[PDB]
């Protein structure tokens, strides 16, 4: 996951250092973004949903402590 | 259209000798992409992490 986001950092770079992704406007540099943008829409889901595990496994604790 | 009103602003500030305005913008746009997808990345695998050790205490307290 990190992996995937480290993937796409060096192949951001390698473009930005690349020549032909200069011009904002080009269908490649729009594109770039719009990856880029749905990317952190992905991440944002997947952190979202974690969250709410990680609260249903507190609550799940709390329950036991109750218990005793 | 937008995209006509931006070329035609391109090319005067061409000639006024400017490079073209939207290209800094669009590294802006990117850098703060950047530093919210890793940022988010980060507090993700913080809170995975912490679901991992949370399903270890939850596996010790029913056995």
């Amino acid at each position: 996951m990190a992996i995937d986001v480290d993937r796409t950092l060096a192949v951001l770079r390698r473009k930005l250092e690349a020549l032909g992704y200069s011009d904002p406007l080009e269908p490649a540099s729009l594109q770039l973004v719009q990856k880029l943008v749905e990317d952190l829409v992905h991440t944002t889901d997947s952190y979202t949903a974690v969250k709410q595990q990680c609260a249903k496994q507190a609550q799940e604790i709390a329950a036991f402590d109750t218990r005793l």
